[PDB]
């Protein structure tokens, strides 16, 4: 059902690691500063994304993902389908890699405003998720969700 | 309009800190476990915030916060009007106060199973949004918003 499918993407920064779930039926994004990407900190940011949307299906980012434990005992506790995230349609991957340079790019433009890496990450965000395309990503994933509902 | 308006609140558990946002027309909330109530802290949290949905008004948890500049920087970053939080109607307060309460209640009941508050809190925000009064705070925060922008 692709009003709950969602892609993660890790993509990488300043010798740091920025993890984003797209919600794939609208484009919009959520998006984390973490050190490194355990399979701790996907449980945790995918428990955290759960929490705020109906979070369905997953495709997994990698492999080492889809095997952790805590990956799994995550999308257990959230009541989430872990799949994984194979391009079987290869025009997916390029969506995504323009996605990570767009945002690297947004980053770029905000980083005379923000110190530090996660808060120049969340503008980043804010811009993707408002960005009229006309109607944003933002009111995408909305009336896709409210649709579904009724 | 009331499609766009959040309350801030500010409860504390643990000699920690745990900041909230409450969608008043639904009752839907996205919550983060802080160190302190900074003004820092509470300028990030609402940038986050305000990337993820469309906040248009803020009622601030306290006088810091709504004098805070860097609280009124982000507020102005990302087009969020700042108020007071002063409950004009006085029925507000209480409502805030038993939501505390049931996030608490539900904090322990996961305790034998996050090892760490950040993990439980997440844990709670999920069943708070999820629980069914029938709809859930989720369904209801989408469907305002979605025929506010229809
Ligand atoms: N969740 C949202 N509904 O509408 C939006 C507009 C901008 C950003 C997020 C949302
Ligand atoms: N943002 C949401 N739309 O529907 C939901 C159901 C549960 C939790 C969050 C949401």
């Amino acid at each position: 059902s692709s009003p709950g499918i969602w892609q993660l993407d890790c993509t990488h920064l300043e010798g740091k690691v920025i993890l984003v779930a797209v919600h794939v039926a609208s484009g919009y994004i959520e998006a984390e500063v973490i050190p490194a990407e355990t399979g701790q900190e996907t449980a945790y940011f995918l428990l955290k994304l759960a929490g705020r949307w109906p979070v369905k299906t997953v495709h997994t980012d990698n492999g080492s993902n889809f095997t952790s434990t805590t990956v799994k005992a995550a999308c257990w506790w959230a009541g989430i389908k872990q799949e994984d995230g194979i391009p079987y349609n290869p025009q997916s991957q390029g969506v995504i890699e323009s996605m990570n340079k767009e945002l690297k790019k947004i980053i770029g433009q905000v980083r005379d405003q923000a110190e530090h890496l996660k808060t120049a990450v969340q503008m980043a965000v804010f811009i993707h998720n408002h960005k009229r395309k006309g109607y944003s990503a933002g009111e995408r994933i909305v009336d896709i969700i409210a649709t579904d509902i009724q």
